[PDB]
């Protein structure tokens, strides 16, 4: 019942695949489960106020660790602190997570990065047991939506890391939407993309 | 000759593992190439304003293939823009390069990556041919010192894309010192800190 999207894409649908297979896998999804509730995470906007892990932060973990009040913290490290934590919380409310990235130097974008570093955290996503970490959640569902200059076997450095992560935390379904190979062949654009339309449709119906 | 520091922790050494055996190799290097110029990148200090790919960069790219003057772009792109390439310069005028890095979360701090796309640039740094993409680079060195929590046999994502990167550039030798363990056994840090001090100097004479 509760589907985050994770959009970690600057542009819009207009402008990146990655973003137009995602609008048409959501179109679907939204017409196929219309009691579900679907919340956006667009870690690029401004509005998001997106953290990153830095001095302050660092820190700020590091005074709470040793024993500070969250109110010995300046104005700056408490809202960081309270916006990673929302974020992780945000995660942890969702039935189905769906991210759509373009792939950029065989890695994902720095802000899904940084969006990664809020769902990997101890006691909450997961925990240490004398056996070594293990998942804290369960029963969740995950998509890839990701578009790729090449054919990649789902075999890249980005998908894997993506599923690796998701795995660790204990999301064990984890689907691919590939759209690649455009910029290898421009030529088959129209083909390509539509076949990748289709698989979105498809997946709206199926996820 | 020219040697290009990548600091990629915002800590410093007095709380980095990693920045303690960059400093300890920086000490040893300097003392044994007296005469070889030292430019620090530190990709978390203030004084770095390092863009990120994003919206405003984008756009700008793209209105620059699309044939407007470097002129015609806003201001905050135009600095964008320089920005970026400066990186990339500054990357191709090194004969070597040490990065220094904690892992976080099986991967790359988040503005590592930032600077991994600063340096992956058709045109630049690598083309794309008939036989495959080729790298634009010859005879540079690199040293990854990275800290991790548990032990990887360099097995691990973060340096295994650190290496990627840099050989599919053209920088065949990519040495690695790794501090780890630490976490799992912190009876053993004295130890495991010695041995990687000593590395590290190791490195400053031989590198
Ligand atoms: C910064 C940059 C880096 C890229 N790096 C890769 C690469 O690692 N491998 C690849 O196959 N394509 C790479 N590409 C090409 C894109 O992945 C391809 O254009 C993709 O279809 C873009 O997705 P989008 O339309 O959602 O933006 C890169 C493109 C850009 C702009
Ligand atoms: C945000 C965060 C994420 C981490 N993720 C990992 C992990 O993926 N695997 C691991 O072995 N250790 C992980 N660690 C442990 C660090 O890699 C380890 O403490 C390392 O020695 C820190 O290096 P440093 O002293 O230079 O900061 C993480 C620590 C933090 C702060």
């Amino acid at each position: 019942s509760k589907l985050l999207v994770v959009k970690a894409h600057p542009l819009t649908k207009e402008e990146s695949r990655s973003v137009r297979a995602l609008e048409t896998f959501l179109a679907s999804y939204r017409e196929t489960n219309p009691s579900d509730e679907i919340e956006i995470l667009d870690v690029y906007a401004p509005e998001t106020n997106m953290p990153e892990i830095d001095e302050e932060l660092l820190s700020a973990w590091g005074a709470l660790r040793a024993g500070a009040a969250f109110e010995t913290l300046s104005e700056n490290q408490q809202q960081k602190v309270a916006r990673f934590n929302e974020l992780t919380d945000q995660f942890l409310s969702a039935d189905k997570v769906v991210i759509a990235n373009p792939m950029w130097n065989l890695n994902v974008p720095t802000r899904l990065k940084a969006w990664v570093d809020t769902i990997n955290v101890a006691g909450k996503t997961f925990q240490y047991t004398a056996e070594g970490p293990k998942p804290l959640t369960s029963g969740k569902k995950a998509l890839h939506i990701q578009s790729n200059g090449g054919f990649y076997e789902g075999k890249d450095f980005a998908s894997q890391y993506i599923k690796a992560i998701l795995n660790f935390i204990g999301v064990d379904q984890v689907d691919g939407l590939f759209i690649e190979g455009i910029d290898h062949f421009p030529d088959r654009a129209e083909e390509l993309l539509n076949t990748a339309m289709t698989k979105a449709t498809e997946y709206g119906k199926t996820f």
